[PDB]
């Protein structure tokens, strides 16, 4: 599936990511955009036998189970497949324990690159408000 910017935003807002751990919605839409480009089914293989799954490309090396990751655990107690849903529910829930894991949104490489220190509010412009 492919979310539209403002649809992803709302889904996002609805599941209370807006300002979570002090990180504005725009931060999250922006992280989404560069990470998965909104593609609910974006999957990205990393070396170290791990992979980034879903909207917010969350890693199976920890957080979610795909099986095949050698040095793994699923701190989020889910199959990596459930993090490839068309309903974000899970991704944000998982995504919530990772912002809270001592680093903030640094956890997401495309956010720290492309988004951190940016005028992230531009991502929620036109969005229903």
């Amino acid at each position: 599936k492919v979310f539209g910017r403002c649809e992803l935003a709302a889904a996002m807002k609805r599941h209370g990511l807006d300002n979570y751990r002090g990180y504005s919605l725009g931060n999250w839409v922006c992280a989404a955009k560069f990470e998965s480009n909104f593609n609910t089914q974006a999957t990205n293989r990393n070396t170290d036998g791990s992979t980034d799954y879903g909207i917010l490309q969350i890693n199976s090396r920890w957080w979610c189970n795909d099986g095949r990751t050698p040095g793994s655990r699923n701190l989020c107690n889910i199959p990596c497949s459930a993090l490839l849903s068309s309903d974000i529910t899970a991704s944000v829930n998982c995504a919530k324990k990772i912002v809270s894991d001592g680093n903030g949104m640094n956890a997401w490489v495309a956010w720290r690159n492309r988004c951190k220190g940016t005028d992230v509010q531009a991502w929620i412009r036109g969005c229903r408000l």
